[PDB]
């Protein structure tokens, strides 16, 4: 039961793309002014220039209809980590001011509370993560405590069962990912959610609740503008400097406070420092500022520099921002040869180094509580086929492999098999990690792999 939409009924519709292209990765809604909110999940970490907004999508064929419009920066709420884990909200500051636009009008608790068993409500969309027009199609709530029962199987009973208020259910096509859920409040029309995660029988919708963040969107919306996460990649171990330029698109004066820069994680080497620091006191309208810090990272690990800067005039307290780092060390020329038959971009290790023993790429010996990582950075999409062996007995002491930060392999201790991975995408990471446990007694655990190789084409 969705139809399809009729132009004007949802203006503040919005579609992401990449830019100047056609093809929509993520929905969205608008929020007035320079500002659209949708799905952290759909933009964490990218660059923001990388990215268009198309304000009132209805037609993908037709897309002269709709604004576009440059993306200047991205916003993510400091808490998010994965669309299962909650906190799943983005704000997109655009380049400009839009023509003159209907915004939607964010739910606020007392519109939540309204919601009961089966209350219905709208989802908008073309079904992306399909449908080159708008549809709406309509979905009956859920109560969180009936949601938490969801699922079959581990992995979606684990997503359901450890649902939080930050997010609530509907029962289940249609919306995008970051795309707007809206119900009729009496007070009127409210969008309550964004599309977050989850045809299949008795698997509802997850939706970010819009009521419990709107402090945030509020401070989002105040018009301080920086680069608020930059991924530098993989970086050596080493020392240094970092900029980075506030300015006040507001009409408001915007008070800063007090400052914090650190690396996250437990080593005591690790640093980072202001070096100069120009925002203190009140940035005006129209006005810029800047703070620079220098930085010392010496933990081969994937980190981040994180600065916070109070602020009294943000409800919620302060301004958060990150360089996001994953510090490891070339491979060796031995190395790169033995994988010199792989289309690799580059290879990089940890401190306790996957390299060349007789055929194979072999773990290095490591500690209890360590890992041995190896990275393949930018392979293009295709198959990776290997052979792996791991020998433990510890069953604890496992091999990981992430493709792209996905989670998709984990193989046992004392066996050994030929595997392949796929990698879609345009550009591919596969990391290799292989983890000795905090207990584990044997000071021989090790994993090898071996028969290494690329197939461009997924079968045979």
């Amino acid at each position: 039961g969705g139809e399809q939409a009729t132009a004007g009924e949802w203006p503040y519709m919005v579609a992401l793309t990449a830019r100047n292209s056609s093809h929509v990765f993520c929905g969205g809604s608008y929020l007035g002014g320079r500002y659209v909110l949708t799905a952290a999940h759909c933009v964490d970490k990218e660059d923001p220039a990388k990215g268009d907004v198309l304000l009132g999508a209805f037609d993908m064929n037709d897309v002269n209809t709709a604004e576009r419009i440059h993306v200047r920066q991205i916003y993510v709420h400091n808490s998010y980590i994965t669309a299962s884990m909650g906190n799943d909200i983005a704000v997109l500051e655009l380049e400009r001011d839009p023509l003159p636009r209907r915004s939607v009008q964010i739910s606020d608790s007392s519109d939540f509370n309204e919601l009961t068993k089966d209350s219905p409500m709208t989802v908008i969309g073309f079904g992306n993560r399909p449908a080159t027009i708008l549809h709406q199609v309509q979905v009956p709530f859920v109560p969180l405590p009936e949601c938490k029962t969801k699922g079959s199987d581990q992995d979606a009973k684990n997503n359901y069962s450890q649902l939080t208020n930050n997010a609530f259910c509907a029962g289940s096509c249609s919306g995008d990912a970051g795309g707007p859920i809206f119900f009729d409040s009496n007070n009127g029309r409210k969008q309550m959610g964004v599309v977050s995660w989850g045809g299949r029988a008795n698997s509802p919708g997850v939706y970010t609740n819009l009521s419990v963040f709107n402090d945030w969107l509020d401070d989002q919306q105040l018009g301080l503008s920086y680069r608020q996460k930059r991924d530098l990649g993989v970086v050596r171990p080493g020392s240094y400097t970092h900029n980075l330029t506030f300015t006040n698109n507001g009409n408001a004066d915007i008070n800063l406070g007090n400052t914090f820069v650190f690396v996250v994680g437990i080593s005591r080497t690790d640093a980072a420092a202001i070096v100069n620091n120009s925002c203190t006191g009140v940035l005006a309208s129209g006005a810029s500022c800047d703070v620079e810090f220098s930085y010392n990272i010496t933990e081969h690990k994937q980190s981040y520099v994180k600065l916070i800067i109070g602020s009294s005039t943000y409800k919620t307290g302060a301004v958060h921002a990150y360089l996001y780092f994953d510090a490891l060390d070339a491979a060796p020329s031995e190395t790169v040869s033995f994988l010199a038959n792989l289309p690799v971009h580059n290879t990089h290790v940890n401190d306790h180094p996957w390299t060349v023993v007789g055929n194979g790429l072999q773990t290095s010996a490591l500690p209890a509580g360590e890992e041995s990582v190896i990275l393949l950075e930018n392979l293009p999409q295709g198959r990776l086929k290997f052979h792996y062996k791991l020998s433990s007995s510890e069953v604890l002491d496992q091999l990981f492999v992430y493709v792209n930060d996905k989670f998709k392999g984990k193989y046992f201790n004392n066996t050994e098999n030929l595997a392949t991975l796929d990698m879609y995408g345009t550009n591919n990471k596969v990391r290799f990690v292989y983890r000795r446990h905090s207990g584990s007694t044997d000071d021989q655990s090790r994993a090898i792999l071996s028969q290494i190789s690329y197939d461009p084409k997924f079968f045979d």
